[PDB]
């Protein structure tokens, strides 16, 4: 019940997670001691408005209110845009950008780490990420989605840390969260065998406590129960005839967009 993406359909995807990769792109610089999250939310939109001439997916999605979600340290995920939360010397931050672009959604996210690092943060950053990259190099056509859920949460654990249940990684092309699910861990629940064309996500959430999430009273903000920092990354990306690429992969990530299996 999985859309496979036509050359055309993929090429669309292609422009659509590229931009939706220099949203992230263009914010870092603005990513500084002093800033709030309202004004980096006026600033992602401005752009994917004005000079990508895209939409943001996330604004009025499900009653969603900004464009862009910004999640701050404790914050896991959904954390919304505010004038008056200033980032600081420290903290961890998630931007998670979802555009529309011709029909079709590129969707992403990356930690940066504001001013002075702290260094517990850098490592569950760094395992983040690393706990992606391993996921991404797994998709091939015949490898099952499950292998790639049970593959993530061995990683992170062994760290000392956990992944979070309750939100998962998604289909995605014309419709903003299609199936299939791609959970981040292993559940007997889940059954899927990849083949070339289908396009997902995968956005392991990692709290360097333990697994429980919370909703806050704006019915928006997660966060963790034992209030510990988590960290987000995402990737989209296209199943192809020997393994994937990457559609919204960023200068600064140290995976190539095509991963080849072949010899
Ligand atoms: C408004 C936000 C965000 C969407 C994305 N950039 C993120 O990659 C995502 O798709 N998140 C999903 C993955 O499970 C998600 O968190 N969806 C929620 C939907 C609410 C809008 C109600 C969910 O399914 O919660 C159980
Ligand atoms: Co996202
Ligand atoms: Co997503
Ligand atoms: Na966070």
């Amino acid at each position: 019940a999985i859309s496979i993406k036509t050359p055309e359909d993929i090429e669309k995807m292609r422009v659509a997670g590229r931009l939706a990769a220099e949203v992230l792109e263009m914010i870092e610089p603005y990513v500084k001691p002093g800033v709030s999250t309202g004004e980096l939310d006026r600033i992602c939109n401005d752009y994917i408005v004005n000079e990508q001439h895209a939409v943001s997916a996330c604004l009025g999605y499900h009653g969603y209110p900004k464009s862009v979600c910004i999640s701050i340290n404790e914050v896991v995920c959904h954390g919304i845009p505010d004038d008056a939360k200033l980032l600081k010397d420290g903290d961890i931050v998630n931007i998670d950008v979802t555009v529309i672009k011709d029909g079709f959604h590129g969707d992403t996210s990356k930690m940066f780490i504001v001013g002075k690092p702290t260094i517990m943060g850098e490592r569950l950053c760094r395992i983040t990420q690393e706990s992606l990259y391993l996921a991404l190099r797994m998709v091939k056509p015949g490898i099952n989605l499950r292998e790639i859920g049970a593959a993530i949460q061995k990683f992170v654990e062994a760290e000392g840390f956990s992944v979070v249940r309750e939100y998962c990684g998604h289909g995605i092309g014309r419709g903003f969260h299609e199936e299939p699910q791609v959970l981040h861990y292993d559940s007997r629940e889940t059954n899927v065998v990849l083949k070339p064309g289908m396009t997902f996500t995968i956005e392991p959430m990692v709290n360097a406590g333990k697994k429980e999430i919370r909703t806050m009273k704006d019915g928006w903000t997660v966060k963790t129960k034992d209030r510990s920092l988590s960290a987000q990354y995402e990737h989209t990306i296209v199943v192809t005839d020997n393994g994937c690429e990457i559609l919204t992969l960023r200068k600064d990530d140290t995976i190539p967009a095509i991963i080849s299996h072949d010899e």
